[PDB]
């Protein structure tokens, strides 16, 4: 039912969670609970420097988060990365998350954005034909012998 509305994130909803970080850590302390939300909240504001901090608060938990902790952080940190244009900064987070989890769908798209943004950004081969040309006669020969290794 979490229907997703046409709106990046209410002042509301970012400072509602920045209000727990603020009591909690009043107390002295701060549940990493809170600190992962408030990183969600920042990650999806609409300022750049607020996603820079919450890009640095993630980076910082996940060496305090376990292997599984981390697959979930990973996730959220390749979106804030992706979005900043930094597009090989998040295929870091994202192809290592391909390794510990290959299986996983969401992330593969995720790769195909990044890595397909920057040939967009660099225009590709404009009209294409099976690839950049043909080539001098070589069908299968994934078989068949190879180079002759001989001069003449």
């Amino acid at each position: 039912m979490e229907a997703v509305l046409n709106e990046l994130v209410s002042v509301e909803d970012l400072l509602k969670f920045e209000k727990k970080f603020q009591s909690e850590k009043a107390a002295g302390s701060v549940s990493k609970s809170t600190q992962f939300e408030y990183a969600w909240c920042l990650v999806r504001s609409k300022y750049n420097d607020d996603i820079r901090k919450g890009i640095v608060l993630l980076e910082e938990l996940l060496p305090k988060g376990s292997k599984e902790e981390q697959r979930d952080y990973v996730f959220y940190l390749a979106v804030g990365n992706y979005r900043l244009k930094e597009y090989e900064k998040a295929l870091k987070y994202v192809r290592g998350l391909l390794q510990t989890e290959p299986q996983n769908n969401q992330a593969k798209e995720l790769e195909r954005l990044i890595d397909k943004a920057m040939k967009k950004d660099g225009l590709v081969g404009m009209a294409i034909v099976g690839g950049m040309a043909l080539g001098v006669a070589g069908l299968a020969g994934l078989i068949g012998l190879e180079h002759h290794h001989h001069h003449h």
